[PDB]
């Protein structure tokens, strides 16, 4: 595994993280 795109793909798939994208990958 791996970074902060990990965190984001976290953000993606624990579904429910919030709605505003290039900022939106921090849950």
């Amino acid at each position: 595994g791996l970074x902060r795109k990990x965190l984001c793909a976290x953000a993606k798939k624990k579904g429910k993280c919030k709605g505003a994208x290039k900022l939106x990958c921090k849950c």
